[PDB]
């Protein structure tokens, strides 16, 4: 079937010149409304959460592990390092790289959470040891954002991402004071305000992580906790045809609107 908010999903889509994928869990009732839900998408920095996550599921071995010091060095700088740049030839704890590449997007931070975990292969570990069978972390950054139509690296499909965000900030992937702390970066995420959260209701608690990359490719996944309903998890991934293309945060607004108002 096709409902009326896959049809407006649709129409918003077509009119974009691009390709939407959407996926809501509403934990109201565990119902879900998918728009190519099983389609991939290049993640770009929305795999940042699952990088810190991995981390913070470390972390619950090694009560020490988040205080642990990462040496930054001139030559860690990549392509975008508003936090880490300040820390070169010093250190950056676990804790702080966690927060900087959650609520900055800083690439160097993620590039030190995944060689703590060994690797791009292990976020990848991590997703499956958390029943995410879809998700593939493939690149560190900044090739990771290259996002080329086709390319399977560094891709997942919105149905696996919200059940993975779902499980990962509302539900037991993690433990509950892991489970707490990442819920309170992504709510002090400073990147958001055009995203997902500016087609929503104002009075409704956003926590989010965006990305972005070539092909115009424009992200964002939400933990949502609307006035007088249990929480919501929304992701909203867009990408398009043109290597150049601008990015399109307000496609992904629009999403979000459609999604709030068939509710
Ligand atoms: O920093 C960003 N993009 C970036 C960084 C490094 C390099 C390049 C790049 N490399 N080749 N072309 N562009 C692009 C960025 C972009 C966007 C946007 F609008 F969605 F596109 C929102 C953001 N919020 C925080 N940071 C961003
Ligand atoms: O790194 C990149 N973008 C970036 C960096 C930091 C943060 C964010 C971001 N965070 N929240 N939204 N956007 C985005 C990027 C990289 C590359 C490349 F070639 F693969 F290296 C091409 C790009 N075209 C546009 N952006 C990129």
């Amino acid at each position: 079937q096709t409902s009326a908010v896959q049809q407006k999903l649709a129409a918003l889509e077509k009119s974009s010149g691009g390709r939407l994928g959407v996926a809501l869990i509403d934990t109201a009732d565990n119902t879900q409304v998918l728009y190519r839900g099983d389609e991939r998408f290049p993640m770009c920095s929305t795999s940042k959460v699952m990088a810190a996550a991995a981390v913070l599921k470390q972390s619950e071995t090694q009560k020490q592990l988040l205080n642990q010091p990462v040496e930054i060095k001139p030559a860690d700088l990549v392509n975008y390092n508003p936090i880490a740049e300040k820390h070169v030839n010093g250190t950056m704890t676990l804790a702080e790289l966690s927060a900087a590449a959650l609520q900055y997007s800083d690439n160097t931070a993620m590039n030190k959470l995944i060689a703590q975990l060994g690797g791009p292969g292990g976020v990848t570990a991590f997703a499956r040891a958390i029943g995410d069978e879809t998700f593939r972390l493939d690149r560190t950054e900044p090739t990771l954002n290259t996002a080329i139509p086709g390319d399977p690296r560094d891709t997942t499909t919105p149905r696996a991402m919200a059940q993975t965000l779902r499980q990962l900030t509302l539900g037991h992937a993690l433990g509950e004071t892991q489970r707490a702390q990442l819920v309170t970066w992504l709510k002090g995420n400073t990147t958001g305000a055009a995203s997902i959260r500016a087609g929503l209701p104002t009075s409704w608690t956003v926590g989010d992580k965006t990305g972005s990359g070539d092909y115009g490719t424009t992200n964002d996944i939400a933990v949502i906790w609307p006035q007088g309903r249990a929480p919501l998890v929304l992701v909203t991934y867009f990408t398009q045809p043109q290597q150049n293309a601008e990015s399109r945060r307000d496609v992904l607004a629009s999403a979000a609107r459609i999604i709030a108002e068939g509710l």
